[PDB]
C-alpha cells in the first residue's frame, strides 16, 4: 500500500472527513472501523478526536487498500494518516471506535487494528469502560 497526499477541507464525524484528494473534494470513510454516531454515546468524543487529529496535522495522507476505493455512497475508503499516525488505529486504540466492516480484499490493517482494540479493551477505555 502507498500513502498519497490530501489536505483537510472539513471535519465531519468520528469516522468520516472531507478531504481534497487529487485536487477534488471527497468525503472519506475510514476503513475497518466504526465510531458511534454523534448522537450516540461517545459519539461526540469520537468526532472531537478525529477533528483534532486531522486539524492539528501538518501532513494528511490517504492510503487506499487493495480493493474497492469508494463505497456505494461515493465515499472514499481509506486509511487516513496525520503526520504519519494512522487515525483509524488511533481511534480504536483509544476505545472511540470498534473494528468493524472488515470486507475481504480491503483488510490489510485488520490485525494491526484488532491488536489496538484488544489493548483499549484491556484498559477499559471509553466504549470498553
Ligand atoms: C466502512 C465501510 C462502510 N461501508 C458501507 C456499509 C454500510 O452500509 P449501510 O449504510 O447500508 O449500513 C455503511 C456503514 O457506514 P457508516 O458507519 O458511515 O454509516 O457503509 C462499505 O460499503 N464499505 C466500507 O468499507
Ligand atoms: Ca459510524
Amino acid at each position: 500500500l502507498h500513502k498519497e497526499p490530501a489536505t483537510l477541507i472539513k471535519a465531519i464525524d468520528g469516522d468520516t472527513s472531507k478531504l481534497m484528494y487529487k485536487g477534488q473534494p471527497m468525503t472519506f470513510r475510514l476503513l475497518l472501523v466504526d465510531t458511534p454516531e454523534f448522537n450516540e454515546k461517545y459519539g461526540p468524543e469520537a468526532s472531537a478526536f478525529t477533528k483534532k487529529m486531522a486539524e492539528n496535522a501538518k501532513k494528511i495522507e490517504v492510503e487506499f487498500d487493495k480493493g474497492q476505493r469508494t463505497d456505494k455512497y461515493g465515499r472514499g475508503l481509506a486509511y487516513i494518516y496525520a503526520d504519519g499516525k494512522m487515525v483509524n488505529e488511533a481511534l480504536v486504540r483509544q476505545g472511540l471506535a470498534k473494528v468493524a466492516y472488515v470486507y475481504k480484499g480491503n483488510n490489510t490493517h485488520e490485525q494491526l487494528l484488532r491488536k489496538a482494540e484488544a489493548q483499549a479493551k484491556k484498559e477499559k477505555l471509553n466504549i470498553w469502560s
